[PDB]
């Protein structure tokens, strides 16, 4: 669809790097479909701006000052995720996608007017919308992967946001407030909500952030 | 604040010419705010694309496939515009510009859930919003400068949307589905509305379209 940017990168080893601790070129290059060469051309720029740093031997995340730009990206990405859901319902799991054409355009004008208009400060997956100067406040979650058998939490955010992910928590209400309990972790990680009992599996439950009682 | 594009280019020259019945390299450098030598090398490109043409001397107009052009991007231009007044509240008087930003990344799937939504086929300034193609019911209206003194119309929309333009016509409530009535044409256009009367000066009314009964 359209041309990708250095924000859409930013965006993306962000969201890896909470998922699965770190970005490889690979994940990116199938992520923003992208030619692996052009995101090996971007990892370095990004490292050259000092944006960007290698973990080790293919592995990359963002600096404080990359993470800090990426955030002052995702308070146009968030707002526009909410502006696209409660304006016209935009649905859930589509509204990450529908998004990207109108982020970049986000003035804080509309962004200020869409928070004061539905009073949120996050987006509809649960995470927080970044300030102008890309701070967030620090959240107290955790992954639930960390979590034991029979421990009770109420899911705070969603981290990736993919559409495999996305989809499956909305087909299972596994949306953020709504409280769960886990019942297994033997290889999928299983929980009661609203009821009934959904086993999640670890590629999908890498995703989930909760908050404990 | 953001980069001029090819749309905003075709946008102004339509405008322009619905207005005046031409647009100048002048009027499109001050509009843009773009200097005058890159304004001749768009115009001179747009009509190498057979887009554009020359009127006559220093003047200039969209040929039938730049209309149609221009058009398309006019969809996404004014839906953007209905989505940010509507959800948001951005004032009548300021959504054309605050419209700049989004409006390149108004996907289909954003555009026609907007347009049902909110039940609408005008832009809050009454302009028709074209079809995917670019085509637009033919309207019957006329210039209001066009009328004799006591002729009663509606307003139908507002051609050209700048800011000292907009702001009158907010002040003084002469905004689409205003019944007005025309007192006089001497120097300016005087109408009553609202049991009140206003001139109208040319600069102003040149750009406003009515609907006679
Ligand atoms: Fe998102
Ligand atoms: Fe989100
Ligand atoms: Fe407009
Ligand atoms: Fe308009």
């Amino acid at each position: 669809i359209r041309s990708v940017t250095e924000e859409d990168y930013l965006k993306i080893i962000q969201e890896l790097v909470l998922y699965k601790g770190y970005a490889t070129l690979a994940d990116i290059s199938r992520s923003l479909n992208v030619k692996r060469q052009s995101v090996r051309d971007e990892i370095n720029h990004l490292i050259s701006l000092s944006m960007a740093e290698k973990i080790e031997r293919g592995k990359y995340r963002l600096t404080p000052s990359g993470d800090r730009e990426a955030n002052r990206f995702l308070r146009k990405h968030r707002t526009a995720e909410i502006l696209l859901s409660r304006c016209i319902g935009i649905p859930w799991e589509r509204v990450d996608e529908e998004a990207m054409g109108i982020e970049h355009g986000m003035t804080e004008e509309i962004i200020q007017r869409t928070i004061e208009r539905f009073g949120v400060d996050r987006c509809p997956h649960g995470n927080p919308i970044p300030d102008p100067e890309g701070n967030v406040e620090p959240v107290a979650d955790v992954r639930i992967t960390s979590l034991l058998p029979d421990s009770t939490a109420r899911i705070s955010r969603i981290v990736y946001e993919t559409d495999d992910i996305l989809h499956f928590l909305a087909l299972n209400g596994l949306i953020p407030g709504k409280d769960i309990k886990i019942e297994s972790v033997k290889d999928t990680v299983r929980v009661l909500v609203d009821g009934r009992s959904i086993e999640i599996p670890t590629d999908i439950a890498m995703a989930i952030m909760v908050t404990v009682d």
